[PDB]
């Protein structure tokens, strides 16, 4: 897995640009910032832009990391208790901007109106409120036709080096028989728990059966969320193939640590991901990540978006 | 319809950048150029960048034009007799890069493997042997309007046409949907899966080789569409400001569906009467939203003497990986 290590000079330039932009724009509520994003991302160090572009175009690896950012711990301040009621943007606005810049290099930032107040940057920190742990991995929103194409995870702080899990598809293990079955529309994937108007909420609803593999039959994409995946009982070939696919992916899972100053890029088409359970202090010094969802085609999701301009689904 | 007119200064800066890039890069066969495209496009005049970005994000107008480019006629040379057997790249390489920079501001340039040797930037000029019938390389005969490859799930999201020369000012026809000209009842019908759109003969899997699994799977979805003949909508997106796919020559309204026939005829009249002539004169670059506009060309008399109309054409996709199944490798931008 290729990764990019920032020099002190690259890290200083990135930090400086990130502070200049934060002072220049109000928030992500500023429509002109969302407009300028791709042009702004061109002001990043050229090696960083080149690296990400190669990741995007290569379409080979499930994940990549840019390491060595300068995330000023004094400015960022203590890891908050919760996300709701918290004034946005915070002092960590610079870092959120960075992820939005990276997102603009891979596509467009988008989010869910019903998730975290519909903020384009998600918070990932221990919560005393929302508190034997099963170890799960999934494709992000595997059921959804307009699911993320990429995820960007920025490690603001990670004092105990708690890894993320990411897994890819090894084809050598699977037979051609099983692959062909998985490519066919024979599987149900269920949604999740996720204003009055216009045509209320649940719009373009639940419909057909779909495949688990797609794209190239020699190097396929996947959407795999094992907990919410069911196969019709009469379909024994599909059940045999789903079993074999699960074994390959489950047994291939890797631990990847996003330490402080790391940005992890996950390809939602080539890789599954999962959180790892960890003992939290709850004292403002806890592990803290930011997450941005990236779509390659914003217009493809128009029917589930309130307006043309909005990047929030639902 | 909003447009952008380059000041002579912007025109000068664009040409300079374009010449520099032409010298620094060998051809489009260079993967690094494809890699560098959007970082390179960030070197264009800032007004231009902001203009296209606003066009892309507004998702309202179906076409726009950037006018006032300096396309140097001495450097570009005579309009060629044919696209086959030309030295790649030609003396007009700088103009090709410009269109590739523009495409990179809207998405990713892509092509069709069997079209003009698989070049990302297409030539549009009269070819004598091609002068009998309707196409983009003839001249004498009418090109009735349409959505590009309306049937195809991975059709272009945008088209970019650059006018290297147009001495007789032969316009391009483009038409949009005036939604207020249709009844609410007819709109509901058009959003429903009640219509058959047939592929152009060029996309038929039986055209290419029957050999191997790799090639069979690469056409398997298109072949399924031909065998099952699924019915589809002609309007989609949001019911308030909808996308359209309308290729009248390849659209079948099933005989017994009377509601569909009424709605279609209605949609046809609106789009036919809204057809506008947009002249892509020398130095003009036309952007077409393939989800919000239809396009065609007018018939014109060609001279075949190296002075004829010459356009360059690039196809843009907003999501390159969506079409992976129909591409030989991950690297290739060519479907088929
Ligand atoms: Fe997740
Ligand atoms: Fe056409």
């Amino acid at each position: 897995t290729p990764s990019y290590s920032l020099t002190p000079a690259e890290a200083s330039a990135v930090a400086e640009l990130t502070l200049e932009l934060a002072a220049a724009y109000g928030s992500f509520g500023d429509p002109v910032l969302l407009r300028d994003l791709p042009r702004l991302a061109a002001r990043l160090p050229e090696g960083v832009q080149d690296f990400l572009r190669e990741f995007k175009l290569a379409d080979r690896h499930g994940h990549t990391v840019i390491r060595g950012h300068d995330f000023d711990q004094r400015r960022i301040g203590p890891t908050p208790d919760h996300w709701r009621g918290r004034v946005r943007p915070g002092p960590e606005f610079p870092e959120e901007l960075l992820l939005m810049l990276y997102s603009a290099l891979l596509g467009e930032p988008f989010g869910w109106a019903t998730q975290q107040d519909g903020h384009l940057v998600h918070d990932i920190f221990p919560i005393r409120s929302h508190e034997k742990q099963l170890l799960t991995w999934h494709t992000e929103d595997a059921f959804h036709p307009y699911r993320s194409d990429y995820l960007i995870l920025g490690a603001l702080r990670n004092p105990d080096h708690v890894p993320t899990t990411v897994g890819e598809l090894d084809l050598s293990s699977l037979s051609a028989e099983d692959i062909d079955v998985l490519f066919e529309p024979r599987y149900h994937i269920a949604p999740d728990e996720s204003a009055r108007f216009a045509t209320i909420q649940r719009m373009i609803d639940e419909r057909p059966l779909g495949p688990l593999l797609y794209g190239s039959r020699l190097d396929p994409y996947m959407r795999l969320d094992p907990y919410f995946t069911s196969v019709p009982q009469d379909d024994t070939d599909a059940r045999r193939a789903y079993d074999a696919l699960f074994k390959v992916v489950d047994s291939g899972m890797r631990e990847v640590v996003a330490d402080q100053g790391d940005v992890l890029f996950i390809d939602n088409h080539r890789a599954v991901h999962g959180r790892l359970p960890f003992q939290a202090r709850y004292d403002g010094t806890d592990r803290w990540l930011k997450r941005v969802c990236v779509t390659s085609d914003l217009r493809r999701s128009r029917e589930m978006r309130a307006t043309s301009a909005t990047r929030l689904l639902g």
